[PDB]
């Protein structure tokens, strides 16, 4: 058992390297993406439930606050036309309608705090799904750009990991080299010396005629 | 796109300021209570959208300056180029100066 341990986990690293070499950033940055809004899809659903009930519980206190107005009123008119005893009933109905509802309303009330928190964290959801969309456009534009720009840094004149400015320096070295032969062949002739010589002479007489035509001028 | 986004958010910041000012001028407190509260989240909204475009606005500016220097590079390749062709031609004929003295023979002309 301290052995199958080390077995199991060496398989398990060559096939977590096998994975992590077939990821690839620009689908998975766009993957992760659609998984995150379709769970937000979810989230909306349920706080739209929860709302929903909300509108029923405020529903229901609006027929209760009606009832309780109709009962006043039917007792008004009990006393009316009717007796004591028939405004006394709609009294007692009226009075049991009253206490519900007040009731209902001291629940209706904490139900409309916890929607409240509901959708704050809603709208934060939202706002995190935009950053991380547009994080993926910023990356994937610096993918696109870092796949090519070895095709800069291979510019130098060292490195040869660019083989498209190799084969020019290659190039350039070789007809450095050929015509450095051509020339070379005539220092071997020993004309260097003859042209040492005649220069030596040569050179100054540009510079002496110039001097002494101005002086003349 | 990024700042095309901020600028849409920061219209409709506006929009719901004016639509609270027609509910405070014929409506009530709670619809201008409602119309502030979008406009917080809004706000907010436009102010964590920039703080990002900032950073992207960065990074173009380097993206931009390497894309220069490649440009400066291929010219001067280019211009090494045609020095280097016309070397070769000469130096494919110098060799036709060269055999010019008495000595050497490598030049079946002279």
């Amino acid at each position: 058992m301290g052995l199958f341990d080390r077995i199991k986990r060496v398989v398990s690293s060559n096939l977590n390297d096998l994975v992590n070499k077939a990821e690839d950033p620009e689908k998975m940055l766009e993957q992760a993406i659609l998984e995150m809004q379709e769970d937000l899809v979810q989230l909306r659903q349920g706080v739209a439930q929860a709302i929903a009930a909300q509108k029923r519980s405020e529903k229901q206190y609006n027929d209760a606050q009606n009832e309780i107005n109709k009962w006043q009123r039917n007792a008004q008119l009990a006393l009316q036309k009717g007796d004591e005893n028939l405004a006394r009933q709609a009294l007692e109905r009226k009075k049991t309608y009253t206490d519900t509802s007040a009731a209902l309303k001291a629940s209706l009330d904490t139900q409309s705090t916890q929607v409240e928190t509901l959708k704050r964290n809603l709208i934060q959801l939202e706002s995190k799904i935009s950053e991380a969309k547009t994080k993926k456009e910023m990356l994937k534009a610096r993918i696109t750009t870092a796949k090519a720009q070895e095709q800069l840094q291979g510019m130098v004149r060292g490195m040869n990991t660019s083989s498209a400015m190799s084969a020019f320096e290659r190039m350039e070295e070789k007809v450095l080299m050929q015509e450095s032969r051509a020339q070379a062949l005539g220092e071997l002739a020993g004309a260097d010396l003859e042209t040492q010589f005649a220069q030596l002479e040569g050179g100054s007489d540009v510079d002496d005629e110039l001097a002494a035509l101005k002086a003349q001028m």
